């Protein structure tokens, strides 16, 4: 039925009909775009130094913040805890039990948060999420727990930390805006709510979700070395050593020595602001005068999804006005910011056919432009080029990590629309790895550094984070600065 | 992000909240449209009979179509074959190179039908297809080819045939009205407009497409005994022996003899259009007599996704109607025949939350219907039963073909948007299969009998029908009844 159920081939893609004009531009466009692996290699080096200049006491564009997990889980780990994972149209509450053998169970539900929460009173919104938690607690535990269950809170919002149990929020986004919150921390504001209902929760830990896909993962896949989002967003978090972070000398106690480890939320989406080593066309100089922020945000205006269609348009846009393709069209509906979403590339580089059928009735249908067969080749190879040139770029942040920590092995814990969606994302970037470090090794399945797909981290990755600082807690062990 | 990238796994489905007089309810349903183990097998006793039946000379309601498919691909086949599969909307052209070790490579390009194609001339028709033909080959065999490509057609409309290279139509579907082709033979007419533009192809099968998926299967997996569609429609097709077909006594060159095996292509949606043994309910009486074809198709309407929702359409009015839920509530889009498509029990039955939010947000933005949680429960065990009940009843056709024909062991090759999509349906069949035959076996791979990804029916599979043919073609041997 239709082309049968298992992946078809990649197509052929011969260009032996491409007229010389048009190959001559579709040679322009691979200048342009490819990354060569010297090309990554070289990109590498600067992320390790800009990694490193993160950490020190002078700071870089690498935020590079400590999340204050400074253990691994083991796997070993056992009990029941629980995650709040807080977005800006629904939560989720998450109770985890771990089995002590890289297991765990997982039971949790989502509540919408009514529209005029988001600016209304401080007070009612840590009251709405302490009824859901009570709601929840009150059936899953109706006889009560015989100690308080601990929580780990994903706050994925602009906040600062000086120990776990702890996040001051620096400004609400993704739609809020409640008074008297900004610059206070948020911890003692759900626990008060929680109390209050004499709900059985102690809020022990609050996260950024890329640190929860980084310790969900290594909890139940030992060889995990880093969590990575490669999505609309970009983020990746990985374990570093405390003698190898600058910042906090001075500030730690004793029982975070300098052979802790200490996971960093890298927020590297502000890598290479400076604008030296990535390699932005004239397209990508475009999308950034035109975003909301001119010159921030450089490494994840290159790697992003979000970006991928936009950087078609503007090309396909360019080629229009040098007067190479779709002469005879209206070609209005393409002079709309962002009308080419990441949906563009991904069914163009998904298309079975040697006649780009699938390519032929995206343009025509969602745009109004009819296409020459040669000319769809050309948008082919221009959406192949656009996905590569993404991958190859996400993976020099895996290598710089991989580089600056020896690790010679790796599983890189991996999540994101793109990673999970975009067509043939993961082959990309096993080349990539492999372009790097010129591995002679066969299959991918066999490198030995590989994405692999994350366990869950604004859920589980919470709680078991919430189960490693509960037992720093309880046995009076560190998990923030001096005093804090 | 989200709930990270792996399938999350089964909520825990407490019943504790659900007041009495809806839980009676519940179990109510769960009786109405749970199918035994027992009577699996009593239906699969009935459906061998009637299997047999439509074998015979008087015949019966399954069809028991002879495919004239009369050998096995043994895997050593080798050679460039064309397929062309036509459906309402556009058409598929595939070279397919076979590779001598169960092995092929393909090459394809997708036409859309214009506009006026559907209701147009027979010339108008044939010669857009021969169009598209010539384009193809003029491309991949520039320089010509030393001896004709013989292509398999995938034309799947009620048509008959003699031999295999041929095909009557009997009536158009999928929206064509072309006058002058219903009751004569198309090959033909499609031959013709491939010599008026003295293209080097020779049509020499007609094939449906569920024979292709046998066929394609079997060349690549020599576990292959039947394929099998599930989606919109059903179908399957496996290899009888020709002494077990009473109706082509007389009918045969000394060639077919008695012991050739003889490709089937049952069409057995028509089993028990009687409604003598299938488990219906009401609420299948009513899809029946609202269908086009009231008392047809009755196997179909019981194991086709395309009904699955409107089943639970109709028993959730009729709860309703009965006072027991959404009392209070607008539900006249309830009332709307087919509202609710096969995306709705799916995204039920995927809903990871024990409060089953995907299922409170498809309610209310799509039906414009608030749920209580009690009431979720119910409609998430109501999908449950409706998606199991179909995949246990078209085990019911696979375990008729297998004991029919002493088949202990199999790999059943399957395809269609119910088995490639539907939540949980692989584990449904496979659990199905365990129940039937009482297997005392764990693991799934362990099974004896086992649905597994087929092959490209009408792609791949036309073109290894088009090679068996030709070779017995070229060689004087029969492809059909005598004297066609």
């Amino acid at each position: 039925v239709r082309l049968g159920p298992k992946k078809p081939p990649a197509r052929k893609g011969s260009m032996a009909d491409v007229p010389a004009n048009l190959m001559e531009q579709i040679h322009g466009l691979e200048t342009l775009f490819t990354v060569s692996s010297e090309k990554m290699r070289s990109i590498v080096k600067h992320f390790i130094s800009e990694l490193d200049k993160g950490l020190s006491k002078k700071g870089g564009n690498i935020p590079m913040i400590p999340g204050w997990v400074v253990e691994y889980p083991t796997g070993k780990e056992t009990g029941d805890f629980l995650a709040l994972d807080l977005g800006g149209t629904n939560l989720r509450v998450v109770l985890v039990k771990l089995g002590g053998n890289h297991d765990f169970d997982t039971t949790q539900n989502k509540y919408r948060l009514p529209d005029h929460l988001r600016t209304g009173t401080s007070e009612q919104l840590w009251s709405f999420i302490a009824k859901c938690l009570k709601e929840f607690v009150d059936e899953w535990y109706p006889d009560g727990v015989s100690e308080p269950l601990p929580l780990g809170f994903t706050f994925s919002y602009p906040a600062s930390q000086k120990k776990i149990n702890s996040g001051v929020l620096q400004r609400w986004t993704k739609g809020f805006d409640i008074e008297g919150v900004e610059g206070h921390d948020v911890v003692p504001m759900l626990q008060e709510q929680i109390e209050k209902l004499n709900i059985p929760i102690n809020v022990v830990a609050l996260i950024n979700d890329t640190t929860g896909t980084l310790v969900a993962s290594l909890y139940t896949d030992p060889q995990t070395k880093m969590g990575i989002i490669i999505g609309t967003g970009v983020n990746g978090a990985y374990y570093d050593v405390v003698s190898g972070i600058e910042k906090l000398e001075g500030l730690l106690p004793e029982d975070i020595g300098p052979d802790s480890p200490m996971a960093i939320n890298c927020e590297y989406g502000s890598f290479d602001n400076e604008h030296l080593v990535l390699p932005r066309t004239k397209y990508d100089v475009i999308i950034d005068e035109e975003s909301p922020r001119p010159g921030q945000q450089a490494f994840e205006k290159m790697t992003s999804g979000y970006y991928l269609g936009e950087i078609m348009r503007l090309v396909l846009l360019d080629l229009y006005d040098s007067g190479f393709i779709f002469k005879d069209q209206d070609i209005s509906k393409l002079k709309e910011a962002y009308v080419m979403d990441t949906s563009y590339p991904s069914k163009i580089e998904d298309d079975p056919f040697e006649n780009l059928e699938d390519t032929d009735d995206l343009f025509k249908t969602n745009l109004n432009i009819e296409t020459t067969v040669v000319e769809r080749k050309l948008i082919r190879k221009l959406a192949e080029l656009v996905g590569t040139r993404a991958a190859r770029l996400t993976v020099c942040g895996v290598s710089a990590i991989c580089d600056k920590r020896g690790y010679k092995t790796a599983h890189i814990a991996a999540d994101g629309s793109v990673f999970n969606r975009y067509p043939g994302y993961k082959e990309k970037a096993a080349q990539a790895l492999k372009d790097i470090y010129n591995w002679d090794v066969e299959k991918m399945e066999d490198h030995p550094i590989q994405l692999v797909a994350a366990e869950d981290g604004s859920g589980v990755g919470a709680a078991i984070i919430a189960c490693l600082t509960q037992k720093r807690l309880a046995a009076g062990k560190s998990v923030g600065i001096k005093g804090e």
